[PDB]
Order: structure tokens, then sequence, then C-alpha cells
């Protein structure tokens, strides 16, 4: 009962989601710019992705559960592309628009004129990502893993494609990620 325990604090995924980077352990979250719990997960998460080894990195996806989502998704796709050393703030500025300010980011029209706006993160760099046809295909793709694995709910964590998070509450998650990356960068090694 110490440590890592199938079905009590993770899951094995039937299907693994291919990683990124290959030797690489990843840790992959899949969330949306609406969802409280989210947001609440975010400044958790992104504290500890700073502790992160060199042959770790965090991967994010965000759902796509209707068309009307690919607003968001190519925002966050966007972000991810343009935001570079400012990305953490990107992100915390979006879902606070959305969770607590009420910004209807997903119509296009107000999320232009916002990330326009932007200068804590580089708004304009991050809009001409939104511009460019890289952020539709990255959007599509986001749709593509949502429907593939079936993601249901959000935030759903995955270490090493296959490990999944089973959250307690987000501090104690993040020791779980932790024990993760460990049992799957030796897994890698091993194989």
């Amino acid at each position: 009962p110490a440590g890592l325990v199938e079905g009590q604090n993770y899951t094995v995924l039937a299907n693994p989601i291919p990683q990124q980077q290959a030797g690489k352990v990843e840790v992959l979250e899949f969330f949306g710019y609406f969802c409280p719990h989210c947001a609440h997960l975010e400044p958790v998460l992104s504290k500890h992705a700073k502790s992160f080894k060199d042959d770790m990195y965090l991967r994010t996806e965000h759902v796509v559960w209707q068309k009307e989502m690919l607003t968001l998704a190519r925002l966050a796709a966007a972000v991810d592309m343009a935001a570079a050393d400012s990305k953490d703030v990107a992100n915390s500025h979006i879902f606070d628009a959305m969770v607590n300010q009420k910004i209807k980011l997903q119509n296009p029209e107000v999320l232009k004129k916002w990330l326009g706006e932007q200068t804590a993160f580089d708004g304009k760099k991050v809009l001409a990502a939104y511009e460019s046809p890289e952020s539709q295909a990255r959007a599509d793709k986001m749709q593509e893993l949502t429907e593939t694995f079936q993601i249901d709910g959000t935030p759903t964590v995955i270490v090493g494609g296959k490990y999944k998070v089973e959250f307690a509450d987000w501090e104690s998650g993040m020791n779980t990620i932790d024990l993760l990356a460990d049992k799957v960068r030796e897994e890698q090694k091993a194989a």
C-alpha cells in the first residue's frame, strides 16, 4: 500500500497515448480553459513542473467535446506555439478570464481582440500563432486525441503515455506524478 497502487492512485490505460518525444518521460494533461478544477490544478502543476528533470516534459492538450470548443483548442495550440517563457502566465490569464471574469474566449472575435491586448505574455505573437495554419492543425489533433482515447473528464493527467493519475487532491497527485515518472523512466531504460 505504500507508493503506487493500481486502482487507487493510478490506473493503466487500455490504449496508450503515443508520446511526443521518444526516450523521455511525458506528463500529459488534458484540460479545458473553462474548467474550474483545471484552473485550480494549474498553479499546483505549473509549480511542480519546475522541478522536472531534463528528460521530463509537460505536454498539454485541450479537450474538444463539441465543434464550438475547437476555438479554445486553437487558443491552447497558439499558446503552446508562441507564448515561450511566459506560457504559465498565459494559461493563468486565460483560466482567470474564463472562470472568474466570464469572458467568452470561445468566440473568435472576442478572443482575437483579447489576445492583441496581452503583453505579460506576447499576445501579438500568440495571435500570429492563432492565425497560422499550424494552430488549426494542432486543434484538429486535439479533437482526434479526445475522441480516440475517450477523454471524458478534465483535468486528466497521464504519465508515460499509459499511467492515469487518480487524484485525491492536487498536491498529493504531484507525488504520484513523481512516482510514475520514475516507474516509466526505468521501465523504458530496461526495455
